[PDB]
C-alpha cells in the first residue's frame, strides 16, 4: 500500500460532507495552491473517475488529480469561494436579480450540454454542488458515479435537500437514467432561485413523488407513455390535477415559465435537452452580471 503522497497538502478547513466523502479547503504546502480536496475512505471507479479528469469545461469544476493512498482516495479540485446554496440563502431577503439568474441558468445549461454531448450524466445536481466565483461564473461539481463506493461517513448529517431535485423517473424506479434527469434537477434549481423556496421539498421518496404529483398532476399514459408499467408505479396513486405555472413560479415572465415547463415535462423523452434550451427565447437577452459576494 502506498503512503506519503499527501504530505504536500495542509488542511485549512472543512467545506463539505457527503454520504461517502468529506471535502476540505486545503493548501499545497509546496505549491502554495489552494484546492478543494475530497477524502474518500475505502476498479471500475478508477476508470470512471480518471475519465472525469478529461471533461474540462469553463462551467465544470476542474478535477486536478486523483491520489490513491493508504486505502484512501483523494480527489484534488480547483477551489471556488461560495456555493449557490449559501448565495441563495444570502439573497433570501432581496432575491437574486433576474439577469444573474438567467446568466447562471445559461452557464449551467452550457455545462450540461458539454457533459451530455460526451454521454456523461451528473445525476445529483443540487444548489450545494453548484459553485460560484466573483467574476460571475458558476460551475458544476461533484459528478455522481454510476456505481457509488467508499466507506459511508458515520458523521454525515443528512440534509433536507437530498431528494428535492430528483427526477420522477428515478423515483419511479427507472434502471437506466438519461441526461434528462439533469435537466429536471436544473429546472427545480431555476424555480428555487426565482421564488426563494424549494419547488418540491419532499422528505421521503413517496413524499417527493407526491409533491411533484400535486403540482404537475399525477402522470398517466396521456402525458407519459409507459409510466404505468414502470417498476415503482402503483395504480393506487392519488389522482391530483395539474396546477398552472402562473401559481408555481411567480414572478417569472412568460419566456421563463415556458422554458421551465419544458424542463419539467414528465416524459424524459419530451423533456427539453440542454442544447435546445440554450436556443430558447428566454436567453435572447442573456448577459453576464457580477454577483455581490461576501468573501
Ligand atoms: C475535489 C473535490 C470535489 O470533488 N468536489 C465536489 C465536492 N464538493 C462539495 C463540498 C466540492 C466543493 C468544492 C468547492 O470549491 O467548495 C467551495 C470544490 C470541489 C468539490
Amino acid at each position: 500500500g502506498p503512503l506519503g503522497s499527501m504530505e504536500n497538502f495542509q488542511k485549512v478547513e472543512k467545506i463539505g460532507e457527503g454520504t461517502y466523502g468529506v471535502v476540505y479547503k486545503a493548501r499545497n504546502k509546496l505549491t502554495g495552491e489552494v484546492v478543494a480536496l475530497k477524502k474518500i475512505r475505502l476498479s471500475t471507479a478508477i476508470r470512471e473517475i480518471s475519465l472525469l479528469k478529461e471533461l474540462n469545461h469553463p462551467n465544470i469544476v476542474k478535477l486536478l488529480d486523483v491520489i490513491h493512498t493508504e486505502n484512501k482516495l483523494y480527489l484534488v479540485c480547483e477551489f471556488l469561494h461560495q456555493d449557490l446554496k449559501k448565495f441563495m440563502d444570502a439573497s433570501a431577503l432581496t432575491g437574486i436579480p433576474l439577469p444573474l439568474i438567467k446568466s447562471y441558468l445559461f452557464q449551467l445549461l452550457q455545462g450540461l450540454a458539454f457533459c451530455h454531448s460526451h454521454r456523461v450524466l451528473h445525476r445529483d445536481l443540487k444548489p450545494q454542488n453548484l459553485l460560484i466565483n466573483t467574476e460571475g461564473a458558476i460551475k458544476l461539481a461533484d459528478f455522481g458515479l454510476a456505481r457509488a463506493f467508499g466507506v459511508p461517513v458515520r458523521t454525515y448529517t443528512h440534509e433536507v435537500v437530498t431528494l428535492w431535485y430528483r427526477a420522477p423517473e428515478i423515483l419511479l424506479g427507472a434502471k437506466y437514467y438519461s441526461t434528462a434527469v439533469d435537466i429536471w434537477s436544473l429546472g427545480c434549481i431555476f424555480a428555487e432561485m426565482v421564488t426563494r423556496r424549494a419547488l418540491f421539498p419532499g422528505d421521503s421518496e413517496i413524499d417527493q413523488l407526491f409533491r411533484i404529483f400535486r403540482t404537475l398532476g399525477t402522470p398517466d399514459e396521456v402525458v407519459w407513455p409507459g409510466v404505468t408499467s414502470m417498476p415503482d408505479y402503483k395504480p393506487s396513486f392519488p389522482k391530483w390535477a395539474r396546477q398552472d405555472f402562473s401559481k408555481v413560479v411567480p414572478p417569472l415572465d412568460e419566456d421563463g415559465r415556458s422554458l421551465l415547463s419544458q424542463m419539467l415535462h414528465y416524459d424524459p423523452n419530451k423533456r427539453i435537452s440542454a442544447k435546445a434550451a440554450l436556443a430558447h427565447p428566454f436567453f435572447q437577452d442573456v448577459t453576464k452580471p457580477v454577483p455581490h459576494l461576501r468573501l
